[PDB]
């Protein structure tokens, strides 16, 4: 996240840490055993970990978990960049809630452009040349009208939600893909892509929109038919 400041340690109870083969992301626990990224980080020997807020000063109720279950979308696109770009990834064990660690869970709608929506990752706190900070970063952006994220980017996937500052300076970067976008206090939206470098005027984050999940995602928790994505 460039533009913002270390989270407050108690506000990201739901934010997962994924790393996977020469990778970092970010994931968001919606139960106590599933959690939700981007397809896009799942790049080979994936650990999430939840309940983690320094990674050098680890909280004593931090999780190491594991990929039981894992789905994503089969009627993607290859025209559109990294379209539904989502994973759905249960937990090999559950993760009970503790001062570090609880869900969030699905949105009733999905947000209003202008909505003040928090950012947050252990991405790149700079942009170009990654900074890897030790908690993760928080920043306040909007949901911006998605005719601006058009405007940037050629090839953007449909089922995305348009964040950022129109006038840049804060912005998810590098790392922070696969992590939540909230707003208006909902999980709206799993960080996909963006411009680089990050936090330019007018090349926002592009943030798979979670609310389009939802059926996909109950369908497959609940029992899972062959679920769909929503298209
Ligand atoms: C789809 O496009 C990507 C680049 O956008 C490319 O890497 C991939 O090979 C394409 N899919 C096919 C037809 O192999
Ligand atoms: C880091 O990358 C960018 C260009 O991609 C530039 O700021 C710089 O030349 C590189 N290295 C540094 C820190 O000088
Ligand atoms: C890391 O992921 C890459 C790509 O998925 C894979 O080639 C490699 O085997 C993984 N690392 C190991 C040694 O398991
Ligand atoms: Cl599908």
């Amino acid at each position: 996240v460039i533009g913002g400041d270390e989270c407050n340690i108690n506000e990201h109870r739901f934010l997962a840490l994924v790393y996977a083969n020469g990778s970092l992301c970010g994931g968001t626990l919606i139960n106590q055993e599933w959690v939700l990224t981007a397809r896009h980080c799942d790049r080979g020997n994936m650990r999430i970990y939840l309940g983690m807020h320094n990674l050098k000063v680890l909280n004593k109720d931090a999780l190491r978990r594991f990929p039981k279950e894992k789905y994503f979308c089969l009627n993607t696109r290859n025209d559109t960049i990294w379209d539904k770009d989502i994973m759905l990834i249960r937990l090999n064990r559950p993760v009970r809630n503790s001062a570090h660690i609880a869900p969030l869970s699905l949105p009733s709608n999905p947000p209003s452009v202008g909505s003040v929506c928090r950012i947050m990752g252990w991405g790149t706190i700079t942009s170009p040349n990654a900074t890897l900070p030790d908690v993760p970063h928080c920043a306040n952006i909007n949901i911006l009208d998605y005719a601006v994220c058009q405007a940037a980017y050629k090839g953007l996937a449909a089922t995305t939600l348009c964040a950022g500052i129109l006038e840049g300076g804060k912005d998810t970067c590098k790392g922070d893909s696969g992590g939540p976008l909230i707003c208006n206090g909902q999980f709206q939206g799993i960080l996909s892509v963006g411009g680089n470098p990050c936090a330019q005027p007018r090349k926002p984050g592009i943030y798979t929109k979670v609310f389009d999940y939802t059926d996909w995602i109950q369908s497959i928790i609940s029992g899972n038919t062959d679920a769909t994505c929503p298209p």
